[PDB]
């Protein structure tokens, strides 16, 4: 009779209150804190109401319905949020659509500086604000955060607290583990971003393709049937998610894990570590869980997908079914190959089919099917043992010099800021898959690639600046990294006019921490670029080390502002003609 009631009694008053204080810190990112616990409160009591009585008056209504009409009493929301307003004139499912138009992925608060002695403090005093406040602060950073997955990192955040506050030296013992936990934030963040990018983008068909490959090279002992059952489920799960139907989202997604574990001996060897834990660690878990070893028993496929003489019939029959069970197949047997790649593939042997069955003789066509797949493998092996081998001779911030100086010349209409961050995120990629057992780097290395292309793209939905970008992201997702691969200098560009103050550093860069140095010093690179695009990367790489070295000139000097003032200049005047 009730959802709002039905799921308050699933999930529980403090998940439910969790996903709620999520869900509304990510539609109404620049609300105080204060103001969205009040809200999640209203909200909660209506729910404990509702499940008292479910006849009563609008218990009946739907959670978007109850969670929307919410938010639209919220003081000062004309003024503090414009075109939401706007969207709280509409009825549902309208009124969704139009709120999620509006999330910002790029919202531009402060960063997170973790103050180890005052958080402590406000950790001692009232955990559930303090914990409370960093799912609200995490997600209006992040408003397609795969919601119960940041229910499960507070957890961790709330552990780092409990271990280092009563400790004697706070710092070290919690910045460490604050700066993994910001990693696997961002990297998450930007996991649960792609999926919900490709349902905008692409629809539900490519989500289940994409999810096909990587659970079957996950789960390479499942069969098909199993495979099928629990992509279906996880989609739906991600749909939610990223619709915004979050109470929905945390109950499938228990529902699956439950599901998972309980099958586990056909499914996998490696869950029995996850499905001995509590739930959020549990499809965690699962969710992060190592491939399985390959089975002794997997099928030969050329008898079913090349030598079959009836292939043309089965494709024209069950296109969809058919071409899932190739996908499932290869990509159970392909745990060495990018998830991307194995979706090149299968566009490819669809296409192969295409062609063959509409002449004379498909049989004699399509027999050499497999082999159209060898040409595709070697580009990104290529690429990957290039790259690597380049982070291993340069290190980090060499590697995402590189990789700023190659995005900027692909596309310098795109704002520095922009640039310096996707550049920096491919750059970390060489650090996360480089060091990796070898057959593991060009999986690794690619779905990183996919993770941070795709917030290039995101951004670039915002603030369209590149007819170029706009091709590379909108056209295919599986061809999406070769595609970006594919771009020289944009040769329609005009080079920027050159402006002293964009090259001009001060003694403040000084005192910064060696991260926040290197974006200023990268910054100066990216602008480098778009002033003599034509510049080889080697030129530019000479001259930003010559910002360097002046830079740890003045900063080692007794007078600092007085070096920066006559050092500065020489450097930036000699600058232009080393680039021409
Ligand atoms: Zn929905």
């Amino acid at each position: 009779k009730s959802e709002i009631a039905h799921r308050f009694n699933d999930l529980g008053e403090k998940h439910f209150k969790g996903l709620v204080l999520v869900a509304f810190s990510q539609y109404l990112q620049q609300c105080p804190f204060e103001d969205h616990v009040k809200l999640v409160n209203e909200v909660t009591e209506f729910a404990k109401k509702c499940a008292a009585d479910e006849s009563a008056e609008n218990c009946d209504k739907s959670l978007h319905t109850l969670f929307g009409d919410k938010l639209c009493t919220v003081a000062t929301l004309r003024a503090t949020y414009g075109e939401l307003a706007d969207c709280c004139e509409k009825q549902e499912p309208e009124r969704n659509e139009c709120f999620l138009t509006h999330k910002d992925d790029h919202p531009n608060l402060p960063k997170l500086k973790p103050e180890p002695d005052a958080q402590c403090a406000a950790f001692q005093e009232d955990p559930d604000k303090f914990l409370g406040k960093y799912l609200y602060e995490v997600a209006r950073r992040h408003p397609y955060f795969y919601g119960p997955e940041l229910l499960f990192h507070a957890e961790e955040y709330k552990a780092d607290f409990t271990e280092c506050c009563p400790a004697d030296d706070k710092l070290a013992c919690l910045i460490p583990k604050l700066d993994a936990l910001k990693e696997r934030i961002l990297l998450s963040s930007a996991k649960e971003r792609l999926k919900c990018s490709s349902f905008q983008n692409f629809g539900e068909r490519a989500v289940k393709a994409w999810s096909v490959a990587r659970l079957s090279q996950k789960f390479p002992k499942a069969d098909f049937a199993e495979v099928s059952k629990i992509v279906t489920d996880l989609t739906k799960v991600h749909k939610e998610c990223c619709h915004g139907d979050l109470l929905e989202c945390a109950d499938d997604r228990a529902d699956l894990a439950k599901y998972i574990c309980e099958h586990q001996d056909s499914i996998s060897g490696k869950l029995k570590a996850c499905c001995d834990k509590p739930l959020l660690q549990k499809s965690h878990c699962i969710a992060e869980v190592k491939e399985d070893d390959l089975p002794s028993d997997l099928p030969a496929l050329a008898a079913d997908f090349a030598e079959d003489k009836e292939i043309c019939k089965h494709y024209k029959d069950a296109k969809d079914v058919f071409l899932g069970t190739f996908l499932y197949e290869y990509s159970r047997r392909h745990p060495d190959y990018s998830v991307s790649l194995l979706l090149r593939i299968a566009k490819t042997y669809e296409a192969t089919l295409e062609k063959c069955c509409a002449e004379a003789d498909p049989p004699a066509c399509y027999r050499t099917v497999f082999d159209q797949f060898t040409p595709l493998v070697e580009e990104p092996k290529s690429l990957v043992k290039k790259n690597c081998d380049l982070f291993e001779e340069v290190g980090e911030y060499d590697f995402q010099n590189a990789l700023i100086v190659r995005y900027t010349k692909k596309a310098p209409q795109v704002s520095t800021p922009t640039l310096v961050e996707i550049g920096r995120t491919l750059g970390k990629v060489g650090s996360r898959c480089c060091k990796l057992p070898e057959s593991e780097r060009l999986p690794c290395s690619e779905n990183h690639l996919a993770l941070a292309l795709n917030r290039l793209c995101v951004l670039h939905e915002k603030t369209p600046v590149s007819e170029k970008i706009t091709k590379c992201c909108t056209d295919s997702l599986a061809e999406r990294r070769p595609c970006f691969s594919a771009l020289e200098l944009d040769e329609g560009y005009v080079p920027k006019e050159f402006k002293a103050e964009t090259f001009t550093f001060h003694a403040d860069i000084c005192t910064l921490p060696e991260d926040e140095k290197q974006i200023k010093k990268q910054s100066a690179l990216a602008e480098l670029v778009k002033h003599k695009p034509k510049a080889t990367k080697e030129q530019l790489k000479t001259v930003l080390g010559n910002f360097s070295a002046f830079v740890a000139k003045c900063c080692g000097a007794e007078d600092k502002e007085a070096c920066f003032a006559e050092e500065g200049p020489k450097l930036v005047a000699s600058s232009q003609l080393a680039l021409a």
